[PDB]
DNA sequence: CAAT
């Protein structure tokens, strides 16, 4: 049995107007679901696969999750009972509604795992939409975006491309950047412990990966005190090149800076601090220089574990920063504790310093006071 | 991890 046996496979045009992920998006009327059924072992077909759609207004016992459910609830009366591996890609993430009756479903019956792809977030600047996808991911329910190889397979499995390939819109990576580090701000995504203490560590770096990690908060300005502003704090990390993502990669910083206006900040004072595993190279270094220069209103903290020497103008770079207003610091003892304390998966274990934290600090610190010096 |  084929997914094309189980399932009427979608127009073309209806994919590609529903599943388009630009993060904004108005005039769609409906919700898409497509939906697959396995056991606890994913290779080969789905035991079964179906379709789903709902009008988003009036009335959410008509949305497609719970569509789903009652389809789902009938179809394990007419099945032998095992263990069942669901995934989901839908073209809205869930509404508080069927994010709280999904999320109740999940928690009372061990034997279903749920992975919901979404192509874009619906309301996900609005508290109660938050509140309610937090709640569904405490259910179990892993929740990811819709990236180039989801899309493809959603195409190739759901759709009638009569055999012609997945062809991506505009402008399709950086959407899915802005999405997923939302996701990661509203789901609070912790940094994984290892993952932190092998890239902050500031000892002179030994391993042939070259990647970078990065911390951010925002603060406002309000009667001459810096405030948190608790809403966009999170981390992200560097985009490796490939040619159906960023063909040559985009590195850490830049993904930062395409999120501050995405944000939506008012004419407010704003202050943003990064903390990275690695010090800004050239190209990064002119992007964020450019960014303050033309943002008045924002001032830019960058606290950096390491300097990453480019084999280029990474110096020179430095320095137009500084010039431009940034400050750039790196990182000591209170700024790996604050992190490791803020945005890292510790489960209550206090920070530990790795051997020479100190004295690297130090050594780092002359070398960058010496750089701005010139 | 299809990898400037
Ligand atoms: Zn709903
Ligand atoms: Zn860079």
């Amino acid at each position: 049995p084929q997914i094309r046996n189980m399932v009427e496979p979608m127009d073309p045009r209806t994919f590609v107007s529903n599943f388009n992920n630009r993060p904004i998006l108005s005039g769609l009327d409906t919700v898409w679901l497509c939906c697959e059924v396995k056991t606890k072992d994913p290779s080969g077909p789905p035991l079964d696969a179906k379709i789903f759609q709902g009008k988003v207004y009036p009335k959410a016992k008509y949305h497609p999750e719970m569509r789903f459910l009652r389809w789902f609830h009938k179809w394990r009366q007419l099945h032998h009972d095992q263990e069942y591996k669901v995934t989901w890609y839908v073209s809205w993430s869930p509404c508080t509604r069927c994010a709280n009756s999904v999320a109740t479903f999940l928690a009372k019956d061990p034997k279903v795992t749920l992975t919901i792809f979404v192509a874009r977030l619906y309301y996900f600047w609005k508290p109660d939409y938050q509140q309610a996808l937090r709640i569904l991911a405490e259910a179990g329910a892993t929740m990811k975006i819709m990236n180039y190889n989801e899309f493809q397979d959603c195409w190739n499995k759901f759709v009638d491309g009569r055999g012609k390939p997945f062809k991506p819109w505009n402008n399709l990576p950086k959407h899915y950047t802005l999405l997923q580090a939302t996701l990661g701000e509203l789901l609070r995504h912790l940094m994984d412990p290892g993952t932190f203490t092998s890239n902050f560590n500031n000892k002179p770096w030994v391993s042939g990966q070259h990647e970078t990690y990065l911390c951010y908060k925002v603060e406002r300005l309000h009667n001459d005190t810096w405030v948190p502003l608790n809403q966009h704090r999170g981390f992200l990390r560097n985009q490796a090149p490939n040619i159906h993502g960023f063909p040559k990669g985009r590195h850490a910083a830049l993904c930062f800076l395409d999120l501050i206006p995405f944000w939506k900040l008012d004419g407010q004072q704003y202050r943003v601090t990064c903390f990275t595993s690695w010090s800004p190279c050239f190209s990064c270094a002119q992007e964020m220089a450019k960014f303050i220069s033309n943002n008045e209103h924002v001032s830019l903290c960058i606290f950096a574990a390491r300097i990453y020497d480019d084999q280029g103008r990474y110096q020179e770079g430095l320095r137009t920063l500084h010039r431009d207003g940034a400050k750039i610091a790196m990182m000591n003892y209170s700024e790996f504790e604050y992190c490791w304390d803020t945005f890292v998966d510790r489960q209550g274990r206090p920070f530990q310093p790795w051997d020479g934290l100190d004295e690297h600090s130090q050594a780092l610190s002359g070398r960058l006071r010496a750089i701005l010096q010139n």
